[PDB]
């Protein structure tokens, strides 16, 4: 079962929105409906979750041609488990480093990367993290390196 | 509408079947069920299309424990254009590097990387090989230095 995350981090601060169910803080994101894109699917979820619109940012090897164009790789890709009563699923997570284009925040919390084992989050959460961090941390390095 | 291939490379050759409606040849792969996960799809496609079992591989951190464990990462996302004049369809396809485990071939051609050019493809698919390549030589290096 194909779902998509996005992960927004500005200024120390990653975006969270509570889980309808479980309640735990979760990478804003969701179901990857049928007849759409992983890449529209973290998009539409993320504005009517959040109401902030983003943009799924990865790397691409630069691969262009007149029919296909090459998508961003996500930050990583879990398949994570979700334990309900009436059942157990398998999300096959599809994570993206997003960034803010536009929106007005409605719904979720800006929450310190440093407070993340203060609060109830999805387990996953305080990994993915760090994994962003290190990625940020890395191009901002190789970002200084290019004069 | 996402769909999944896989790219298996030996000895200098790609593995290729002919494109159901295109017959363009390309690597097999096929629509993601509701049900599974891309990587059971790629493998299950994989397996009805050449009678090959392959294991999906690529870069990973290494995440794992009781609540999730990472998939590879995709050789290459390409969002496809097919254009079928009686529909036109839009393909997320996630293409994953594999590796065979079992099986045999039953259908499909090992196509010589030194005479791709010369071979109808569906498109992008000879640039997709190069990344294979030189993808596998950087999870061959991975490996043998984790080896060390």
């Amino acid at each position: 079962m194909i779902v998509t995350s996005g992960v927004l981090v500005e200024n120390g601060k990653v975006l969270l929105v509570k889980h309808k169910r479980l309640g735990v803080y979760i990478y804003p994101g969701g179901h990857v409906e049928h007849n759409e894109t992983p890449i529209e699917a973290v998009k539409r979820e993320f504005e009517e979750e959040t109401g902030i619109v983003v943009e799924p940012i990865g790397f691409t090897y630069g691969i262009i041609d007149e029919n296909a164009v090459e998508r961003p790789m996500p930050l990583v890709i879990l398949e994570e488990v979700v334990k309900y009563p009436e059942e157990t699923h398998i999300h096959f997570d599809l994570i993206y480093l997003v960034k803010r284009v536009g929106g007005d925040l409605k719904n979720g919390e800006w929450i310190d990367v440093r407070e993340i084992d203060r609060i109830e989050t999805f387990p996953n959460v305080r990994k993915v993290v760090s994994l962003a961090l290190s990625t940020l941390y890395r191009l901002g390095k190789i970002s200084k390196l290019a004069a």
